[PDB]
């Protein structure tokens, strides 16, 4: 088992995409999945939630604990050079997807013609980035990145852009 | 004003489509859009959930309040005849779209190749049943229709299937 | 992109971009205290307004993200449109309405002109804040436009879709 | 349409589906208290053990809503494959695993022959485990994906793979 439910359930639909309960007051996500008509998030008005936007990585704070079930989580700027990370992909099927992803360095490219920023990603599945059965598709977005340091697990950040020439992924950053 | 922010908070993601709280552990859907994959429907094992299928009507009743914030709501079998309810749509982008919809007979389609059942119901929208801006997309399965009998609002069924071409949509019920 | 993405809040209303340089809306939701209108000044804006529809031709286009939609003189009488209703709860409300003849009314204690429509359609009736919301119809493949939401008779069947 | 449903338990393993009436799997995982596989007895079953590698092409089509697919005796040396572990807990994991020579592995006393590849994960537990013993192993050529066997075996240190083909190939006798 790459990750344990407790981290699987802090994976959660938000807007486009998805994404992730660090703890029980913080969840991150990717930028162009927020829903931008949206008045509220998790119950709570947008003008009650501390929203920080780095480049595409997105943090929100909100006021008082929403997931009570979850324990607060480390989250480090991205992964040291070369390390085997997960993207642990939700899919509206209820499917659990695991992809192994060998996290590089920081970069910035155009992808749909936007230019993204984050950790680089060879993602190690045999697929290209792109990929329905074997990779991600553009609904997986704000998607963890995990991996293991130590007896802890750590957030690297979540899933913002899959390169459609081959392996590469985008994990937004801090 | 069609529905009040609590009634439009009840209407969550749910697999590929929609789902609506009726009461803090009633939860209704469409049966197509359910996970199938999924083990667990809001943290919760399926095997624990009482999951009870009225054709592509979809209740769960789940063994703990999830959704405390919602109070308990009428649930009904379809709407009086010529009744206008108003279908709920919620969109990944945030954005919120009460369709009117005068309820017709019930009876059963010819959908997408399947046969589906439910009452009709006839966008009072002025535009398509599969319009893209103007009307419902296939997303938007789950979603509830509700109708005010007097003080007391009624919620009638979930949305499962749109007609092409025409104004018609169908609205699971039980 | 979205046609309600071409709905956009104007003053105590709202409005149409009809093309990336074309705006429509209502005279009596126009601020009165502001000399800039989407960031261009005023004189050089080009303003016509044919009664209760105003329309603002801008120097450059705006929106360039919208398509030129055709603008009509409102619809053919019976001619069944959608009023898109856009609220500030993040409400898109598209509601039947049954266009028919031209008229002239006292609404508000004030005359109002326009195209009559007649809505088929708890609370699903227009507001105040409603006006300037386009009336919108589909002629064949080509979604036209007929004009604003300019007033509301009391019971909220009754509304006056500014043209012209 | 999607490959994972192909994969389904089998025995104290898995097994894939490579058209509507043919199934791949490995012979330990097999029940040895066999007297039918999804509803056929054996008698009627065409089995075919080639070492890890077992074969069952039944009388008839029973996965109709999958289309046939493109078995391969093994990858070309230096193919990234993928290994499509299923596991228990709903998790879908695609490991890469770069297929080289055909081998046999020394393991419990014993002899596991197959085409052996190593993860490109390398040394976090990404790893597989013996119940995934039946899994798939699959590459994409063309725009077809081609199965070439299934995962048997794992060395020691996890990294090192056998995927169990049809069998071994051995040189032609000419004349």
């Amino acid at each position: 088992g790459p990750a344990p439910p407790s981290i699987w359930s802090r994976i959660v639909n938000f807007g486009s995409g998805w994404g992730f309960w660090v703890s029980p007051s913080l969840f991150i996500t990717s930028t162009h999945v927020i829903p931008q008509s949206a008045k509220e998030f998790f119950g709570v008005p947008i003008k009650q939630i501390q929203i920080h936007k780095s480049g595409e990585f997105c943090r929100l704070r909100f006021p008082k604990p929403i997931r009570t079930d979850v324990t607060g989580m480390i989250l480090e700027e991205g992964a040291p050079e070369g390390t085997v990370a997960t993207l642990l992909i939700k899919r509206p099927t209820g499917e659990l997807m695991p992809l192994a992803a060998r996290m590089g360095t920081h970069a910035t490219m155009k992808i749909q013609g936007r230019t993204v920023g984050g950790q680089m990603g060879m993602l190690l599945t045999g697929s290209n980035a792109k990929s329905m059965d074997l990779g991600t598709t553009p609904g997986d977005c704000g998607c963890p990145y995990i991996y293991k340091r130590g007896n802890d697990y750590v957030v690297i950040g979540v899933h913002t852009a899959a390169a459609r020439g081959g392996n590469t992924v985008i994990c937004a950053t801090q």
